[PDB]
């Protein structure tokens, strides 16, 4: 454990990412060379945080801050008001050093991902509580920042539900895998964003949104534990038949759902929304659920006994599975428009991402069962090494590595680092909820 | 003709009262509710025959029903937003909107904010008088409604981004995303709020319309554009169309020569290649697509008469979602089983449109057509809300008689035949 360990630790510090002298973050892959993932950085931080490095952490917070668009934006191809950027870029070519954000302006799909300000927020909270001091949020700056993200994420459109209504590949999962509408991982993460909101802003002068806040999070809450939920018991509620959406039997495989499901398993859905009902098993939105409080403490344990009685398909040879099961034949090509990336089990479509290690291990300690998590890294251990710490994995069990992998990818590092410092050290979870 | 006669004393009787005064006319007739999608035939035909009052006041207490403020809370509308439907309450009388806040999609359809600035413009047109249009309380309605639509929120694209059952077609059909409908729609209200909003002081509104048209413009040409000429491109493997996600031998078949179409749908790894009849019609209207794509339209709906008009024009959409991916697409929704409903089931209101674009495209026969096909069985019928099957010979399986938009859409074909200058009114 040690020896591994500080191999991690080593190819970590390798990544450090510099502006203008100081560290600003972590690149995505050391071997572009000056290049920042907000969602990335999120493990890089924690482990920074952990080992009282907390200057790098106040860099990167400072420096994207200044790249959210503070105004109202009219024009194409230009961000939304209050976003944060996906990534940023040292530009060293002029003389003088610059960071350049990049909001997926010129990227395949011309959107904004919803996640990297959602995570901000939380990452922004991890920073003050780490420091055991308040004073950076309340910086007038930082209470603007916070605000606007709640104001865009919180702001209906056309869609009136609690959750947050969003274009296609719009997080983690970045190209189309049917995960346009109320995708799980966002409102997971806005559930999480909106308890952080609500700790860090001053009132004064924010009280329409911090009114907004206080409405939206029980709603969203109950929202979700009761629309999301799937077990065997709401299987049958569905078949037998008001309720808030109309969601028919015939468009779910729910003899398969029952098998899959143990007795006291359950976990909460991928989407929901008018004549949908996602049932894949998504990890991310399924852990941080259970991180955040989101999920009952029952739904808590339902989720951990499904992971432990169906860890042959959920875990494999990598933890973990992004999600579950594969988009395969027609679903695939309707689903996914026959994406070749993403070919079942492949990628995002089902692939095994060791980074989700650190919130299976999270949620296990949170679960008060930290043998789950314990059993997944010396999987994950035996390979990790030795493969050179691969972006993600493919295949049913996660056997392959990943086709279009890059070593040395730093969430990989620092999630299974992290994973590592939960376990000895439960109390670091207030940290991150 | 007793067809026309009997038309014309259905939309009398389905005019709806307010304080003594019309404020528009009902859904269907047999129950004092106003849609404001409904309402843009009739309106039109009140505007045509000089019953300008009725459509001023819909349009004013409309306005009225606006949300103006932002909306930070759940189950209320976002601000700007004209309401799908509104009813009086008679138990003094008041208004009462309907935006989607109890309905079985709690989500606010697009299209109503943008049929009424098309309204809002038909009746200054019509009047000779934009009196209404520069009133302070209808600027702010206008640049509300243009705020809403034209603010990036995590979509980029110059195509509005919308979730599914957000127009006409409101309930689960696979068109999240940038629906047709609303794109055409979005860019035709922006070229009447062009005209009716005023530069000084709505500067920084003014400024993001002259720069979206343009924009909406070539990338509704380029991107949603189905040709043989894109369908071999795709064989031969932007937003990286590949083969096997279209039914690719069903098209190549399907497609004339010198036919084209609009597609339904453009996205990242999507295409919808379904045929959308009010999206492709009101495109040719506002000069969406260009003069060529127009004729080709035409020559599409000519040479697949039979599939896209077939026995009452016409189809919404076409072909209809089948066997598995009717589920995967639409979830199960029994009322839009195949071929009824919004699954490609037909409906007679887009007639007016077919006659408009008809007319402009330098084709009227084919107005006229349609009109003799429609004269046929309507009245028999007893005015149905739309009809069902391959060839639209079944009345519609849950479809209400005395359709209001059946019978003004009717007429409204005949009279934009009759006077083909009247199209000034919708673009």
């Amino acid at each position: 454990n040690d020896i591994i360990e500080e191999s991690a630790w080593e190819a970590l510090e390798k990544s450090i990412l510099y502006y203008k002298g100081r560290p600003v973050g972590t690149v995505a892959a050391f071997d572009n060379y000056d290049q920042c993932f907000v969602r990335d950085f999120v493990s890089s931080a924690l482990i920074f945080l952990i080992k009282g490095k907390t200057d790098i952490v106040r860099n990167f917070l400072e420096e994207t801050l200044k790249l959210q668009p503070k105004d109202r934006q009219l024009d194409a191809y230009k961000p939304g008001r209050g976003l944060i950027p996906a990534s940023f870029k040292v530009v060293s070519d002029n003389g003088e050093e610059y960071l350049e954000a990049d909001f997926g302006e010129h990227a395949i799909a011309r959107v904004t991902p919803v996640d990297s300000c959602l995570w901000w927020i939380l990452l922004l909270r991890a920073y003050v509580v780490a420091s055991k001091d308040f004073s950076l949020a309340y910086q007038p700056e930082f209470q603007t920042g916070i605000r606007l993200i709640m104001e865009i994420c919180l702001a209906n459109r056309f869609d009136m539900y609690p959750t947050l209504l969003v274009p296609d590949g719009a997080c983690m999962i970045d190209r189309r895998l049917g995960i346009y509408g109320h995708p799980l991982e966002l409102q997971v993460l806005f559930y999480a964003a909106l308890r952080a909101a609500r700790e860090m802003l001053i009132c004064q002068g924010n009280q329409d949104v911090v009114e907004a806040i206080d409405n939206r999070l029980p709603l969203l809450c109950a929202h979700i534990r009761q629309h999301y939920w799937i077990d065997i018991n709401r299987l049958n509620a569905i078949y037998r038949f008001v309720n808030l959406f109309n969601i028919y039997v015939d468009s779910i495989p729910y003899y398969e759902l029952d098998k899959w499901l143990p007795k006291k398993g359950g976990y909460l859905a991928g989407n929901v929304g008018p004549s949908q009902l996602d049932t894949r098993f998504f990890a991310l939105g399924n852990l941080m659920a259970i991180i955040s409080d989101l999920a009952t403490e029952e739904q808590s344990q339902a989720i951990m006994t499904l992971i432990e009685d169906r860890w042959e398909d959920l875990v494999g040879d990598m933890p973990m599975k992004i999600c579950y099961p594969a988009l395969e034949n027609e679903e695939y090509r309707i689903v996914t428009g026959c994406d070749p990336k993403n070919i079942p089990w492949s990628y995002h479509n089902a692939g095994s991402w060791p980074v989700l290690m650190w919130m299976l291990a999270a949620a296990s300690v949170k679960a008060g069962k930290p043998y789950i998590a314990g059993k997944a890294i010396e999987i994950a251990q035996a390979r990790l090494l030795e493969d050179e710490w691969p972006e993600y994995y493919d295949g049913k069990k996660g056997r392959l590595i990943g086709k279009q992998a890059r070593k040395y990818q730093t969430w990989t590092i620092a999630g299974f680092l992290l994973a590592a410092e939960l376990m000895k050290n439960p109390s670091l979870l207030s940290l991150i909820s």
